[PDB]
C-alpha cells in the first residue's frame, strides 16, 4: 500500500523532521557572516541533520533518517544547488550578500524540506532597501499566495498564475521552468507538480492537476530581479539522485562500487559528492551512472550577474481542515522596505486571508 498523513504516526514523522529541518536552518543563518566560508556551513548543516536524526526513533535499526537534499548555500545570483567540493573553489559570504540556505531532512523516508533567504551584516534599527528588498518581498508575498491557494481542490495552474502578478508588481520574474514537488514516502520527485512561469512550450507540455486532501508538497519559490532565465555555468554538478525507475549494468567495477555505496547509503534521496572519502574515486564512479541517466543531476544554474535571486521554499501538509506548513525560516517582514507594492486589488485581498 501507502503510507499517507492519513495517519497520525505519519504525521509526526514529518513533524519531527520539519521541527529539526528549522532549528538546522536557524543555527546555519545565525552562523552565517561575512568572511565566513559557505563549504564549512554545508559541512555544519549536514552534520548537525545527521546528528539531530539520531537522537530520534533509536528502537528502530532498520529505519532510515538522515539528509533528504544536502544544504546549498546560493549567493546573490546563484540560483539553486551550489553545495561546493573540497577541491572546487568556494565563495567566502561577505556584508550585503543575499544568500540562500536549502535543506532537507527525512525520517523513514518522510521529507520536510526547507529554504530561507536573507541578507548578510544587515545592521539593526536599519531596513533593506533597493532590488535586494523588491525580489525578496516578493519571494516572500509569492510563498505566501502559495499558502493560501495550494489547498485541496483547487489546481496547479491558478498557483502558477498568482506568481506572476505577485512578482510582476515589483518587477521580479519567478524563474521559468523550475517546479514545485509532491512528496510521498522515500520520494522527493512527486508526480503532480506546479510549474514557474513556464514558457509556451512547457505551458503545453505540462500536466493540469487538482490537489487532493492528505497530500503533501514542497513548496519551492524562486523569484528573481531580472529576466528570469537560469543559465549554466562552468560550476561542477556536486549533487545527484538515483533514479529508481532505471536501471543498466554498469561495465566498470568502480561504478558499480559506488552505485552500491548510493543505493546503501542514500537510496533514491538527492545526495553530495562530499558525502564520499575519496573524492577522486566519487567522481570518477559518476561519470559512467550519470551517462547511462542512472544518476539525476542537480546542476548550479545561475542569473545574470547583477541580478539577485529570492527563495522560499516550504513544505505544506493538506489536512482536512486546511494546509499547515511544517517548516519556514525566522522571516521578518519588517526589516525590507521596497518602493512597490501588490496592485491587484483582488490579490492583495488574498493576502490578507
Amino acid at each position: 500500500e501507502e503510507q499517507t498523513i492519513a495517519e497520525d504516526l505519519v504525521v509526526t514523522k514529518y513533524k519531527m523532521g520539519g521541527d529539526i529541518a528549522n532549528r538546522v536552518l536557524r543555527s546555519l543563518v545565525e552562523a552565517s557572516s561575512s568572511g565566513v566560508s559557505v563549504l564549512s556551513l554545508c559541512e555544519k548543516g549536514d552534520a548537525m541533520i545527521m546528528e539531530e536524526t539520531g537522537k530520534i526513533f533509536k528502537k528502530e535499526k532498520e529505519m532510515k533518517k538522515g539528509i533528504a537534499f544536502p544544504t546549498s548555500i546560493s549567493v546573490n545570483n546563484c540560483v539553486c544547488h551550489f553545495s561546493p567540493l573540497k577541491s572546487d573553489q568556494d565563495y567566502i559570504l561577505k556584508e550585503g550578500d543575499l544568500v540562500k540556505i536549502d535543506l532537507g531532512v527525512h525520517v523513514d523516508g518522510f521529507i520536510a524540506n526547507v529554504a530561507h533567504t536573507f541578507v548578510i551584516g544587515v545592521a539593526q534599527g536599519t531596513q533593506v532597501t533597493g532590488r535586494k528588498a523588491d525580489v525578496i518581498k516578493a519571494a516572500h508575498l509569492c510563498a505566501e499566495a502559495a499558502l493560501r491557494l495550494v489547498k485541496p481542490g483547487n489546481q496547479n495552474t491558478q498557483v502558477t498564475e498568482a506568481w506572476n502578478k505577485v512578482a510582476h508588481s515589483f518587477n521580479c520574474t519567478p524563474i521559468e521552468g523550475m517546479l514545485s514537488h509532491q512528496l510521498k514516502q522515500h520520494v522527493i520527485d512527486g508526480e503532480k507538480t506546479i510549474i514557474q512561469n513556464p514558457t509556451d512550450q512547457q505551458k503545453k507540455d505540462h500536466e493540469k492537476a487538482e490537489f487532493e486532501v492528505h497530500e503533501v508538497y514542497a513548496v519551492d519559490v524562486l523569484v528573481s530581479s531580472g529576466e528570469g532565465k537560469a543559465k549554466d555555468a562552468g560550476q561542477r554538478t556536486t549533487i545527484y539522485k538515483r533514479d529508481p525507475s532505471k536501471q543498466y549494468g554498469l561495465k566498470m567495477k568502480t561504478s558499480r562500487a559506488f552505485f552500491s555505496e548510493v543505493e546503501r547509503r542514500f537510496d533514491a534521496m538527492p545526495f553530495a559528492l562530499r558525502a564520499f572519502e575519496d573524492e577522486k574515486k566519487a567522481r570518477m564512479g559518476v561519470v559512467e551512472c550519470a551517462k547511462h541517466e542512472l544518476l539525476q543531476p542537480f546542476n548550479v544554474l545561475y542569473e545574470r550577474e547583477g541580478e539577485f535571486v529570492a527563495q522560499f521554499k516550504f513544505t505544506v501538509l493538506l489536512m482536512p481542515n486546511g494546509p499547515m506548513r511544517i517548516t519556514s525560516g525566522p522571516f521578518e517582514p519588517d526589516l525590507y522596505k521596497s518602493e512597490m507594492e501588490v496592485q491587484d486589488a483582488e490579490l492583495k485581498a488574498l493576502l490578507q486571508s
